[PDB]
């Protein structure tokens, strides 16, 4: 999405605590394609809608924006531990009373990256720090456990050949963009696609995962990114 | 999305088979942010990748892209019939062999607006025309139903207040979009609800239902947008 | 079994109200093979637990045991009604809390005469006057559902052709019995038997199906035992 | 089942090899209330339908229901080993093709005493060496797993209060039964019981648990039944 919001916030990607004049703004936004009117009319916007502060010396992100920029980062690099064979194992042991409370759990299992092994079953190794959610997720079973062809069960909750050739596309896509406005919709859609990412032990990788080479290549973008605004402000 | 692509298609909306100039893309394109320059690289990226067909008269949409867009609108309009009060089940009776085989059942229940009741059982209205997609969704075992308090059992089925409240916000936020690049991005998110109406007959409807009022407002965007097109083209 | 508890049962089968002196079920009980001893200790036991009441004139069914016995016969024959293609359809949309409560459940749609399509959807023709049994099955979703191969369904929902097979065997099993304990014992395999008749309308049942031919045989037997005891009475 | 054939199966429990004429049995048989007629009919009806093998010295059971006799008591006292905290787990991955197919899965679950978590979920304690049947459970996926609360999930697996209620008060019927028929009818209870014995682990056994009770029972019982023959037979 190249809309005034969202690049403004890629633009002061790692700027915070500095602030961002609207001048600044105005040049290194334009590269994408927005003169003044579009993005003043967001500025005021996204500070009215809590999104940024306004000082004397411009524009930084608010808090709430950051802290939601910095969860964003530890899931994209959540602390992962050498593994040693176990699963976190998840058990429905109730069914939720309506159709946004069931929609939530799969939504929460997607979140914290299990795969349904089946109907109720879900499961992922643990090497992420499972923490249940409170209440919400409070009506499951929790097990650990083990299985005796772990790479086959990894393949057997998520998609990894899927995953792997939608990631080599995009690495592909990023090869190919053009322009800062191209870099920009193809990064997006890497971290897009982290998101979704099983975040597997070495031991369960297939040597073809894209996972690092699209990391590089986001972190890459940031990089590029973050030194336009130091071209700019100095 | 505001991206080159994207906004070609919406400029082209309804064009077909008239060509469009570059000159008049250009023209067109230009208060969405985006002189000459990344937009001719988009024309040809997208001939090339087989989205437009260009001539000398200059660019009008592809006849795979056509029957796309022709597809869109029959899910956003699909000949509804008046309703008695049955139901399409849908039982499923087999586990799918592997990840992406349950995920695409899962997204071809949704795609055909099924709800599900409970694990394994999707049920909607008959008032669309179910066709079962051949092989791929051949193993669930076909029923027609019905419940005592239909509308009730689609309260339990869909997120029918969520969707209304959806629905509302996305009303507001198109009443308060500044300018073209604002009502656009506001648009494509109309459709994106759309997509997931449920398609409710009639006696099922709750009053506050946002259904009409969001194809309204997204037919009165296509309008103004199929309007500047004929302005610059005469 | 032909244990002295159930054979008393078995030679009083539609006495009462009439009376039964020692004296006679002594004369009735000895074909079977158990002289006054056993017997008189179990009419004594039994009385004692409620299940016969004894008179200066003898021993006739006890009034909790009568309305068992009752019981009994109406889900032998459950008033059926002319079948138009109905099926009563049980949704479970509560796992209950523990595993006397989610056996119970099984229990529950099995005497009910109810088929498990698969994991929590129960049906069966509507030609059986369903009642929900209270609070215990509160937590389903009751619905009237139709197929186009009802006959199909059926084969699905329950073993058709192996309960037909062991009909088959149980009259094979009668015809070669050789004594009235013989017969007995056949008699309540062909009692347990029928408890799980599905009860299926005309059009459903196969033309080799035994039900009729076990109830003909079942009356036959109860019917040689009601003679016996005017016998030895007149 | 005071019924011929199971009363003979009784009498001759830890005979084989020595051989017990018609005599004997007549002996053996009558305090069970059946002189020669239903006997020497059984004895041949048996023989023929190939339970026991005749000889000039008697009567001593067949091979293949000896095979069975010795499976039925390593169900009883199926070697168990100290426990580590794992249990067997068993996700079901398919659902059978019908109705004999899935009730024998169950069949097959509650037979190697595993209980069911929830819908496709069976497990039990290791201590059991657990076989997969070939074939017919192939269709599942074995993990090992572990609780941290082992105690509330086996109750939570099997009915425990109820299975020690239960059993309790088959040692008060047998504590009150008054002749050898009665004692007979008791534990033949008592065999149907242990049956479906969980065969927990000590640690996870409650202290009014009736398992051991009701082993020494039928042990008791089997005792005085081989001491009745060797009274007969010296």
């Amino acid at each position: 999405s190249l809309t005034a919001r969202s690049v403004v916030l890629s633009v002061l990607l790692g700027a915070h605590p500095a602030w961002a004049t609207a001048s600044e703004l105005i040049q290194l936004t334009a590269d994408f394609g927005i003169k003044e009117t579009t993005l003043r009319v967001a500025l005021t916007r996204m500070v009215g809608a809590g999104d940024l502060v306004r000082s004397a010396d411009g524009y930084r992100l608010s808090d709430r924006l950051l802290a939601r920029q910095r969860r964003q980062d530890e899931a994209m690099r959540p602390r992962t531990r050498a593994w040693h064979g176990n699963w976190h194992m998840l058990i429905v042991t109730s069914i939720g009373t309506d159709a946004r409370t069931r929609a939530a759990l799969r939504t929460c299992m997607h979140h914290k990256r299990f795969g349904e092994l089946r109907e109720g079953v879900w499961m992922r190794p643990d090497n992420l720090d499972l923490d249940l959610e409170s209440d919400v997720a409070a009506r499951v079973r929790m097990l650990t456990a083990r299985d005796e062809a772990p790479a086959d069960l990894a393949g057997q909750l998520w998609d990894l050949s899927g995953w792997t050739e939608a990631g080599h596309r995009l690495l592909g896509d990023m090869a190919a963009a053009t322009d800062m406005p191209g870099r920009f919709v193809v990064a997006a859609a890497m971290v897009r696609h982290l998101l979704t990412d099983p975040m597997l032990p070495a031991e369960l990788l297939p040597a073809d995962w894209p996972g690092a080479g699209l990391r590089a290549a986001y972190h890459d973008f940031a990089t590029a990114m973050a030194k336009r605004r130091d071209a700019t402000q100095l």
